């Protein structure tokens, strides 16, 4: 069992949980690979046996009537039909312990609150859409948002996968330049492009909502543009520095991942779409300021009169902090809920806690954990992390084109 | 078998062939990440024989007569004494190629311009005090400094070790009080202890230079007072923050870690103090804002008359990056080298390029490369990295108490 260290206060626990991983990461004793972004019916069984258990021993009915009639009801439709189903308490159950293994989240303090939307009845694009709408809807609540999931039909035999092709239900286009640049932003220039290509007609702003792409099975994906009242944005500003305002910057109240799948006792929901809210840093630091994204951070440092031909001016960190401080403050005046890195990693270091006492520790992935700007300032830093995959888990996937 | 290693910032991609050669295993496995945690008789010859091949490759003289030779010499020496002794050159090898191999040293580009002391001619701690104080002068050398290192005696049975008991060679006092926090640094409040309790009488100060304990093999520490204007110090001082001079605070010149074991060819030295210059963060993030080292940034921050009350005003990011500008401007105006984490960063990036071309990856522990204030405004941030054991290297080893 791991031994793991708090630096800062001291404390040591041991991460027994761990021993439980079942899937396997990418590291080996001669190298470790932890900074890499990407790292048959019995088995299918045993999966569900143990999701099963985990379930029942949620509710207190380990070992009891209802549980072994569950895992022979489960056996028993695997051997009939090569696959199974969760009954919805289950499928509540399996969405909140996938969010509580994720072991990038820092919001994971929440878990336990996440609204489930069983869109498992969901029978065509159209109907995909209209689930969506009614999560971006719900979530949002116009900027008091709330975390939802909405899980649409599992995979299985004889049919193709339910797909959201976007990696969010909200994105802004990236448009590739006359001069090799993007208009934009620049991570989503694949997804805009399939999305012309599929008959969008683009825009030409640097913050164009996409249309959703939507695949039903064995269906070529199908476009649908989200109503723009739906969409709840947050135009940036900051609040000492009034030329802010005029670089046109926004950004939109729901993260809500949708390219990742939802895995539940070995079933696999390709299209489950997810959504909490941001933590500023995820806007302030990584979209706005990543030399990929959309790069304000030496346009910010000029008009804030840094001097940006010397590094040591720390004229970058200077000029981030305040694009942080612009998204907290935008979103604090919109009344759009933000968290900011210092109160995210504070409430993630409650979740280990509680988390050590819960299960006898806690996945975490140390590097996701800590934010981007200001690491040894949040209290994560100074935790030594176990990493590891439990399911029920969300698994990244290819891309379905 | 080759770990793909991905830059996501410009997209590129390289293969860590270099992994391959991992010798000691370090702590992951399949099953869990354990990358974040900060402390993880004739085999001695199979050590040996790699390390002189390493040294002739090295040189393009691998299979030649001084290769042949030398080898031979080496098992001889073996077979006689059980152990060996380094040739110069080879002292001076293998301390660069520790460094070089250092996955937790950002500032490896320099990994090649090493002055290497020999005191394998060493006898008690007198002897000690005389190869540290010429080092510290030579490395320090006004305020202009250079990378060193000095070897004390390898290790051999029977026979106790050489060992430096601070751990570093220039170290702040940490008192307790009638209320058992500390005056000074709490990094060092055991071996403050340890130096009180070997006779030397405490200062008041919060910047009082420890005296060193020097352990001559088999004999009991021994007290020496560092020469004062051989310990040269920068009075802390912000550019335009003219209060800032006024909080009393300083930090040395000269990062002098004397705890590590250096480990050459199967041979260990457990005396082998090491230097180079600052990376700015070390000193204006961790040393003086971790809450368990001197842990100003409140009392920065209240002077700079910033909203503390609300974790979202970024009140502690703004204090830490003027205490990172006032190192930088301190340490440049006393003309004391000193390197920024963007400066520092980049290099490494130059570093890991080269690294590639030489020999086919680079072994760098991500948690420790990427600084601990705007992590990813620097390019190792996008960097994914392999982390591995390589020798000859620097280790880790128990206190000597
Ligand atoms: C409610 C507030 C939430 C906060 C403050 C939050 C925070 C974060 C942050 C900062 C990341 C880092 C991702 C990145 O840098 O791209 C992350 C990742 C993640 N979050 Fe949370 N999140 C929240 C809600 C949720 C919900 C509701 C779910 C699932 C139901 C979830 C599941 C995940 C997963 C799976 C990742 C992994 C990201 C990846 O691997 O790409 N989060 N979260
Ligand atoms: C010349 C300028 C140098 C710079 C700018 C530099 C920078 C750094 C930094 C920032 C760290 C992080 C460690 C921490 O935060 O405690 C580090 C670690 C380290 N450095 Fe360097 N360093 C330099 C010179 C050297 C030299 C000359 C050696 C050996 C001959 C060396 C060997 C190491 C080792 C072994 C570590 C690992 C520390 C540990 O594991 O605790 N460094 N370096
Ligand atoms: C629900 C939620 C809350 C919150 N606060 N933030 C987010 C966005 C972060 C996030 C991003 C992703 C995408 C990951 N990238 C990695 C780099 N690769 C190149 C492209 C894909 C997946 C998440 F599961 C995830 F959570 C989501
Ligand atoms: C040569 C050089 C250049 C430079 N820029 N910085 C340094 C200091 C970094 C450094 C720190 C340490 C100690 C790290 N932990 C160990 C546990 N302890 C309780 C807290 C501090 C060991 C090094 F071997 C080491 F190198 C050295
Ligand atoms: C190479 C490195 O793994 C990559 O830049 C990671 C580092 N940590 C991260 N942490 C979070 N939260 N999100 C990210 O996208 C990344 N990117
Ligand atoms: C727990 C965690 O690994 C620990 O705080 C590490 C993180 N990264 C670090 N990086 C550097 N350079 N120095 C450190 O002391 C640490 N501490
Ligand atoms: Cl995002
Ligand atoms: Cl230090
Ligand atoms: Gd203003
Ligand atoms: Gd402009
Ligand atoms: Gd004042
Ligand atoms: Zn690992």
């Amino acid at each position: 069992f791991p031994r793991v260290k708090n630096w800062e206060v001291g404390s040591i626990t041991y991460d027994t949980l761990s021993a439980q991983a079942q899937q396997d990461g990418p590291c080996t004793p001669r190298r470790c690979l932890g900074s890499l972004v990407f790292p048959a019916p019995e088995q299918l069984l045993s999966q569900a046996r143990d999701f099963i258990n985990q379930y029942y021993s949620s509710i207190k009915r380990s070992g009891s009537q209802a549980h072994e009639q569950r895992l022979q009801e489960v056996e028993a439709e695997v051997a009939a039909t090569g696959t199974y189903q969760l009954r919805e308490s289950e499928l509540v159950f399996g969405a909140k312990q996938a969010w509580r293994n994720a072991p990038r989240c820092v919001g994971r303090i929440q878990w336990g609150k996440l609204q489930v939307f069983d869109a498992r009845d969901c029978r065509s694009a159209q109907e995909m859409f209209t689930y969506i709408c009614n999560h971006i809807k719900y979530a949002t609540n116009r900027g008091n948002l709330r975390s939802a999931i909405t899980v649409f039909p599992q995979r299985c035999p004889g049919r193709g996968d339910f797909r959201i092709w976007n990696s969010q239900l909200v994105r802004y286009a990236g448009y590739r330049q006359q001069d090799g640049s993007v208009r934009g932003d620049p991570a989503n220039v694949e997804i805009t492009e399939l999305c012309i290509q599929h008959g969008w007609t683009p825009g030409n702003g640097r913050f164009d909502v996409l249309p959703l792409l939507l695949q039903a099975p064995d269906e070529p994906p199908e476009l649908f543009l989200l109503p723009p009242e739906l969409v709840l944005e947050v135009p940036l500003e900051h609040p000492t520095l009034e030329w802010f305002a005029a670089l046109g910057l926004r950004w939109y109240a729901l993260p809500a991942v949708s390219n990742m799948l939802l895995e539940i006792g070995g079933l696999e929901f390709p299209a489950a779409p997810f959504s909490g809210w941001y933590m500023s840093t995820e806007i302030g630091t990584r979209n706005l300021c990543d030399p990929h994204r959309y790069n304000i951070l030496e346009d910010v440092a000029v008009c804030m009169d840094l001097d940006t031909r010397t590094t040591s001016s720390l004229w970058k960190d200077k000029a981030a902090v305040e694009i942080n401080v612009a998204v907290l403050h935008s979103y604090q005046l919109a009344k759009v809920t933000i968290v900011d890195h210092h109160a995210a990693t504070a409430s993630f270091m409650k979740h280990l806690e509680n988390e050590q006492k819960a299960r006898g520790g806690c996945p975490a992935d140390w590097a996701w954990i800590v934010p981007p700007i200001s690491g040894s300032l949040t209290p994560v830093f100074h935790q030594e992390m176990v990493n590891y995959f439990l399911s029920p888990a969300f698994r990244y996937q290819p891309d379905p084109w």
